[PDB]
């Protein structure tokens, strides 16, 4: 019958990658379809709606009652199921509340039913299969499907942390004011004035890997060497990924070591669920939904340290993506992420500043970077954190697929420094030490060293929001709006600095308030939680 363009699915051929001929053979492929689910504009009110409240007193929807009642109905899996089994697929697996499937099949049956040919491809980064055109499907489906993931297998993320280079002190003289030191999570934290006598009992934080995996000696080697008893870790698979180290410090490894030992530190109460993903569109989505709905960890806040550019996802992937997280906020699930950690050009040498995602969607709340030289518990000196081209630098910017939120709209966020300008949601929202030159001590891989990059920050903060969440005695939820209308002496407001380190424009630059670079500011802890108190 007639077919019918999908919206958001369009794809040129990426820059740099080589044709290198039609998938056949055949062999079994996997994909993620996201269907259509009842009353999904009263969620999205629903949270918009709650904003005007403060979130001690605010009303979130449980996750027991979410299926039935904004999930995907079983009429339109059946429907799915039907359109699966006319085109050769199989519908392997049902997610109710999330309103997604996966479909199998040869090459060729996906190629027919979504209208694409999928083709291998070289490319510096990896090799991959992706399609060049748009997806069609039958009209008589194609209003229950809002998107397709998986199609394009590229590497969609870069895990947002970097190895600290240079240790050695200066030549004939050895200062201390910026650098050559580091800190463990705990001092950061006493910096930040996290309160204390929390450890993060009753909460469960969610992490989020799309590669590599951690080992125990490494893990017991870090918390006995401060000398604190470490958190209950456990491992979640998704899709196939299960927890696998790769040995390489450098590699995905280190994201996941140091995003449980920064998050544990602080938070040692806190039950560490971690969420094993292939690193794809439909991986970070499944993994996503799987930690927001899971019914046996029930986490209370996601950390991301993962992320790429807004531009280089599909924008049905990041709209799907993006209403996962809005079902984290209606379910009173904070989600964090790291804003990026290679300047306001975010690792793209196209001419134009770019914001990572998921950083980028309203319902994150945006980790930027700072250099922090603090000292006896106290804040000497906190700048926006860039070490140049090679060194790295916090991202931060302004969206230019999210439009700027009201809530954030009285912040000072700057229309983009693209051409033609434009508004769009600011990124970051609050921001952190993240400079591998006043790092953060860690051991990856059995090896005691130093790291930065935002990456550290997400859970930094995610301890930060499991110890308040103790304290009220329920989550906070989704936390944006309200950071937003907090007086501003509850952040460490960064003057100085900026992110670019792409040319000699400045690109963004920081500013009393808030900016592209740094948001809010790092907050202050004990500040935070008495604001957040009734
Ligand atoms: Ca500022």
């Amino acid at each position: 019958e007639k077919r019918e363009v999908l919206a958001g699915h369009a794809r040129r051929q990426a820059p740099q990658a080589v044709d290198k001929g039609p998938v056949t053979g055949d062999q079994r492929i996997s994909v993620t379809v996201v269907l259509r689910r009842q009353r999904g504009d009263e969620l999205e009110a629903h949270v918009e709606r709650q904003a005007a409240l403060a979130p001690h007193a605010r009303v979130h929807l449980e996750r027991e009652a979410f299926a039935a009642s904004h999930g995907a109905s079983l009429d339109d899996f059946a429907e799915i199921r039907k359109f699966a089994e006319a085109h050769g697929l199989t519908l392997d697996r049902a997610h109710v509340a999330a309103g997604t499937a996966v479909l199998s099949g040869p090459v060729d049956a996906v190629n027919q039913a979504f209208g694409v040919e999928l083709r291998h491809f070289d490319h510096p980064d990896g090799s991959y299969r992706s399609y060049v055109g748009d997806v069609r499907v039958p009209a008589s489906i194609a209003p229950l499907i809002e998107a397709v993931l998986g199609l394009d297998t590229r590497p969609v993320a870069r895990p947002h942390f970097r190895l600290r280079r240079r240790a050695e002190g200066e030549f004939e003289a050895r200062s201390q004011s910026a650098a050559p030191t580091a800190y463990t999570p705990l001092d950061v934290a006493q910096a930040y004035q996290f309160p204390e006598g929390l450890d993060g009992q009753g909460q469960c934080i969610a992490i989020i890997e799309l590669g590599g995996g951690y080992d125990e000696t490494s893990l017991a080697q870090y918390f006995a060497s401060l000398g604190v008893s470490a958190p209950q870790v456990v491992s979640v698979s998704v899709d196939g990924a299960t927890n696998q180290p790769t040995g390489d410090p450098n590699g995905p490894d280190g994201e996941v070591e140091l995003d449980i030992e920064v998050a544990g530190a602080l938070a040692p109460g806190a039950k560490i669920a971690v969420y094993f993903a292939p690193n794809t569109d439909a991986g970070f989505l499944n993994a996503i939904t799987t930690a927001v709905h899971d019914p046996t960890h029930k986490p209370s806040i996601v950390s991301i340290s993962w992320g790429g550019p807004e531009d280089s996802w599909a924008p049905a992937s990041i709209a799907a993506m993006n209403r996962a997280f809005l079902d984290a906020a209606a379910l009173g699930v904070t989600v964090l992420a790291a804003a990026g950690d290679s300047g306001s050009t975010d690792g793209e040498q196209d001419g134009l500043y770019h914001v990572d995602f998921p950083a980028a969607s309203p319902y994150v709340l945006a980790c930027g970077g700072t250099r922090l030289v603090a000292s006896a518990g106290r804040i000497e000196r906190e700048t926006v954190w860039n070490d140049g081209p090679d060194g790295g630098s916090t991202g931060g910017g302004v969206s230019r697929i999210f439009p700027l939120p009201s809530w954030q709209e009285r912040a000072n966020v700057p229309p983009s420094a693209n051409p033609g300008a434009g508004s769009g949601r600011g990124v970051p929202d609050v921001a952190g030490n993240a400079d591998p030159a006043t790092g953060y001590e860690v051991v990856i891989d059995g090896e005691t060293t130093v790291i930065g990059g935002t990456a550290a920050v997400a859970p930094l903060f995610a301890a930060l929001v499991a110890r308040i969440n103790q304290k009220l005695g329920k989550p906070v939820g989704y936390l944006n709006p309200t950071l937003y209308q907090l007086p501003p002496e509850v952040f460490h407001d960064i003057t100085e600095g900026n992110n670019d380190i792409a040319n000699r424009a400045r690109i963004y630059q920081a500013g009393p308030g808030w900016d592209p670079c740094t948001g809010l500011g790092s907050p202050i802890g004990i500040r935070l939680l008495q604001a957040l108190l009734p």
